[PDB]
This record gives structure tokens, C-alpha cells and sequence, in this order.
């Protein structure tokens, strides 16, 4: 209900999710930063009862970025909360695996994190 | 190719998963350590097509913390490749986060890494 | 240069830095969060020769929490770099590891993410 | 004096260090992978007075990665601890950080860890 809808982070990146009853997130994802264009499938997990103390709403999901139009060979998972109120906000931080062979393994995830709004940017 | 199955951690965890033609990934995880207890649902994401050069696989899911006989207010996303060969391997590393108030948002999500493999520790 | 000051985070934590000539930073921190008071000796380095392409100087900083008041059995460090501008900050990521035992190892790093300015919040 | 040795990782990088009474970490690293060559300064901090339960003791240390014969304008920061007994080791994790302009700040981290022990490679 509140996770459900369209979410922008400082990226200017597009977090389109459906929060279902079963605790999945279902979606579209579309990135305005790297080697990315247009939508790409996103699935993750929240929990459907969080707790009534003020606390956030824990959840995660997935991009793997291959689509019909590019594979950069790689996923990044978000992990992070949503929190409620005035202005809703799902905070992240985030890990980003390329594909690598051995040699290169210690360089093949970039961490990050996202805060996402439901403003459009301008 | 080569993800389907059940795979285990240096913890002892079991990983349990289906990797889809469409670049689903479907199963359950189970933790042996945490607050946790059975088996919880999973799904992600895995490069269907991957590079033909010897790179891994990329690949990347989720369990929410919330099963049928308890709820630890908590997410964990792995993120990583999987590596075929003799000593298959899934290398992972992990993002725990916990619902929290804003005071104690500082403090609200754990790393880690896992290795997973084909065969128990 | 630049950097050399007195920086805020978001948290209300004051992070009190000398950048020598040699790359190192040496400096205190005073963190408004955890298991902490009054400040704390940090020791670091930084890119005594950035480049002069516009990107920002890389640095990294490590406060150990114990001091002549406490000792939380722990330490962070911050990875980031200083952007020079009319609003400068320095970017951080960070990793606190607490001194575990093996069976809680799993669980002893948090990560997060400090952004300093030279105003405070 | 358990901390203070020579150290190398699962990468055959080389860690010498000394822990010294104020609480500090000072030595060289010398990378066996990325943009590096030869030795560059660390610097760190550890718990002079850890727990005695079991636990580990805390620590880290930086290497901005600039000597006299290259500079790859980043640097890592390794945070983890040290695990005393028959094999003794330093497990990490580390975030490197590299310099970056604003339109690349998002890919400016790689996040990994490393394994410590005082066994030289073969
Ligand atoms: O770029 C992608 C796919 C798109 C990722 C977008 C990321 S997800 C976390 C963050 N939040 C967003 O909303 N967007 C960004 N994957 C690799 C390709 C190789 N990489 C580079 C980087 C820089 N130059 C050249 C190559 C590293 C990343
Ligand atoms: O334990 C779980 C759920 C199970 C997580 C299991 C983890 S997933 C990565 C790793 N790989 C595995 O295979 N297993 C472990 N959630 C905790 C998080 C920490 N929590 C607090 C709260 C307050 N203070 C301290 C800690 C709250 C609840
Ligand atoms: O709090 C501190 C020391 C102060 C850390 C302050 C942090 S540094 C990054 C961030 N930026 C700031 O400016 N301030 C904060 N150490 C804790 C770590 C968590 N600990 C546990 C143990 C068991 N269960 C749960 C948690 C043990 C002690
Ligand atoms: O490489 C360095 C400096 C050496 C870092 C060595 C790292 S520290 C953590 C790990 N533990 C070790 O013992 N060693 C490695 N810095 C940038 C340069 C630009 N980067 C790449 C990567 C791959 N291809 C091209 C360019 C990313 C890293």
C-alpha cells in the first residue's frame, strides 16, 4: 500500500513496485546512471507486518541488468526500509556484482546507497 | 545453467534455488544463524545471457526475515556471481537490514560475505 | 588542501582533521551516536596529489572507540573523498566492526554512509 | 605484539605492521592486485584493550594509493579484527574508494573483503 507506486531516487533514476500481499515486490526498474536503458525486471522481498513502534518497514529487491536492448552483465541489490509519514522515503544501500573471472573477483561489486521519494525530479 | 539446487554456506545455511528462463530466481533460504528458524521465501535476479569469456554469472536475491513462525523485522539481500567448474561456487556478499526508528537508522544494516558451494562445511 | 578543519555529519558528529604534507590525516572524532563520548583519535590518509580533472581527493580515516572514558570494543573506518566547491563535503561509506566472538562474527560489521559539510545540520 | 608482524591475504597482498602502545597501526602494504606497485603507507587504529571473553580485537587501517612511482587516486580503508590462537588471522572488509567527479560518484566504491594470516605464499 505505501511501498506500492512510482519511486525516484537522487539519480534520477525510475523504482516502479507493486508491494503484494504474499511480502513480494514486483516491478520495473530504469536506471539514469551506467551502462543502462530503458526498464528492467526487478523482484525482491519486505515484511508484510513490520513492527508498530515507529520502526521502518524492512525489504529488498533485485535488478539483473540484461534486458531486450543490453546485458551489462551484472545485478545490484538494494537493501533497506521504508519509512512512512509526511514524506515517505525508502532508504537503501546497495550492491552492484559485475561478472568476473578470478583475476579480477576482489573488484567486482561497487556499494552504494540510494534514497528514494515519490517527487519527480524536474 | 548450474544454479538450480541446494547450495550451502560457510554458516551452514541452505540455499535452495530454482534458476528460471526468465531470469528468475525462485526457492527458499534457510538460516543457521540469526533470528530465524525454517525455511523463508527467496526470489532475485540472474543473468540469463552471461559473457561467454569465463566471467561468472551475476545474480543477486532477497529474503525478507518473515515466515509463518516468526518475524524479525529485518531483509537480506546477497549480491554476487556464480563460478561453474569442479569446485562450483556462488560468491556472495550481503546487505542486513533492520526496520528502525530514525534514531537508530545509523545502526540498522549488517555486511557480511557468504561462499556458497555444493558441499557442507 | 582544503581539507584541513572542522566537519559536521548528519548524525551532529564533529570530525576534526589536520591533512599534513606527507598524505596523512590526523585529527578527533566526536561521534553524537553509539557508544561514544568526547572525542576520539582518528589517523587516516589522503591523496596528497589529486587529479586535476575534477575529480574529488580519495581519503580514508580509522577511529578505534576507546579512549581514557570508554572502550566499546570496536572500530570504523571511512572511505571517501573530499569535493572542493562552494558547498565542500567529503563523501564517505563506512565499516564498524565490533570484537566478536566466532559465533557472532556473522554479525559484527555495520555499514553506513557519512556525508560531511562544513556547516552543520 | 600479536597484531605487529608481516600478514598476507588470499591475494598474496603483504601487510607489515606494527601496533604500537598509543593505539596505532603504522606500516607498508603492497598490493599483488590492481593499480599498485611496490609499498604505500597505512596508517590504522586497534584496541589496545580488548574484551577477554573470546573476542576478537578490533581495528583498521587506510592506504591512499600514491607512492614515489604511481598514484591511482583512491584509497582503501580496511576495518575487521584480530583473532589470536593457533592459526591466527585479521578478517577485513574493506571499501575503496576512488576520486570521482560527480557524474561518476555512484561507481566510485568497491566494497570486498580479505582474509589475513602470517603463512607467506608459495
Ligand atoms: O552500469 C551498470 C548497470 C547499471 C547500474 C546502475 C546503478 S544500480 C546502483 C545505482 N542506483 C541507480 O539508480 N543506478 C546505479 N553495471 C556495471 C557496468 C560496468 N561499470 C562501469 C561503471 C562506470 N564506467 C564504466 C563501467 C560498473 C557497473
Ligand atoms: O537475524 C536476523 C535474521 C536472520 C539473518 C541471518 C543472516 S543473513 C546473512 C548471513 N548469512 C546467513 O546464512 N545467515 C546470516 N535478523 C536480525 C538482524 C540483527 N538484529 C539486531 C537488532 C538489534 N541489535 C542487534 C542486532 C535484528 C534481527
Ligand atoms: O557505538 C559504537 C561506537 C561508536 C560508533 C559511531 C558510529 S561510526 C559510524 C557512524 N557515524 C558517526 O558519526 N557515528 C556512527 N560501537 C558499537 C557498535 C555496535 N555494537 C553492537 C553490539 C551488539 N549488538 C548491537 C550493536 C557494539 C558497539
Ligand atoms: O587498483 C587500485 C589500487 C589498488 C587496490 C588494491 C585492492 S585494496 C582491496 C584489495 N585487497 C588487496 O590486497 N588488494 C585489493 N585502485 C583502483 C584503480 C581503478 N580500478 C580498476 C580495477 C580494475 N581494472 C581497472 C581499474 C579500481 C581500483
Amino acid at each position: 500500500a505505501g511501498i506500492t507506486g512510482t519511486w525516484y531516487n537522487q539519480l534520477g533514476s525510475t523504482f516502479i513496485v507493486t508491494a503484494g500481499a504474499d511480502g513480494a515486490l514486483t516491478g520495473t526498474y530504469e536506471s539514469a546512471a551506467g551502462k543502462a536503458e530503458s526498464r528492467y525486471v526487478l523482484t525482491g522481498r519486505y515484511d508484510s507486518a513490520p513492527a508498530t513502534d515507529g520502526s521502518g518497514t524492512a525489504l529488498g529487491w533485485t535488478v539483473a541488468w540484461k534486458n531486450n536492448y543490453r546485458n551489462a552483465h551484472s545485478a545490484t541489490t538494494w537493501s533497506g526500509q521504508y519509512v512512512g509519514g509526511a514524506e515517505a522515503r525508502i532508504n537503501t544501500q546497495w550492491l552492484l556484482t559485475m561478472g568476473a573471472t578470478e583475476a579480477n573477483g576482489w573488484a567486482s561489486t561497487l556499494v552504494g546507497h540510494d534514497t528514494f521519494t515519490k517527487v519527480k525530479p524536474s
